């Protein structure tokens, strides 16, 4: 059956560059935040999200959004909701991936904890938060509050680096870091 290698790694570590990458290069991924934005598509999905929170008073992402990094309870009660869904649709992407030798899954920031032991393997990518700060001023989300609060829940990275297979550092040019995802393909190859 079809390996299927976690991608983890901090906010604005290149988590989406590298699944990217991937995946113009033919492999198969999986994207769990673009998976989490088709769930919140789902009208059942969106009436029990407002069951469980009502004080979001309407179903629309930016409330949601303020709600879950404003308060703990709220955001654990909606992983709790939203990962089961998440699992059965990474067991639908093995599924219908099997004649694949292997496949990527990027690890959603902030369920990282959910995901612990959950794949075949894991890969970290890690850089300097000088380049974190950086790369996230460069994004149009842009949000020095969320940003502040990410970075007090999200697993450290050497937290991360202990729990990978393999850590792969994002921090040089991006040229490079290519090199560093063809040498994970090779390495993963030889462990079939």
């Amino acid at each position: 059956h079809m390996l299927a290698i976690g991608i983890t790694g901090s906010y604005a570590s290149g988590k989406t560059f590298i699944l990217d990458y991937l995946a113009e290069k033919g492999y198969k991924t999986f994207c769990a935040d673009r998976c989490i934005k088709e769930l919140y598509q789902d009208l059942s999905v969106q009436t029990q999200i407002l069951k469980l929170l009502p004080e979001l008073e309407s179903f629309n992402i930016g409330k949601i959004s303020n709600l879950i990094y404003n308060n703990d309870l709220a955001r654990e009660k909606l992983q709790n909701f939203i990962y089961p869904l998440l699992i059965d649709k990474l067991i639908l992407f093995k599924k219908e991936n099997a004649n694949s030798k292997f496949g990527f899954a990027e690890i959603p920031l902030l369920y990282e904890a959910k995901f612990d032991k959950y794949f075949d393997f894991v890969v970290t990518i890690y850089c300097s938060e000088e380049i974190r700060m950086q790369r996230a001023i460069t994004r149009t989300s842009f949000d020095i509050e969320i940003y502040n609060k990410i970075k007090e829940i999200q697993l450290s990275q050497e937290s991360k680096i202990a729990k990978a297979d393999f850590a792969i550092n994002s921090g040089v040019d991006m040229l490079d870091l290519e090199k560093q995802i063809e040498k994970l393909i090779l390495v993963i190859a030889r462990k079939l």
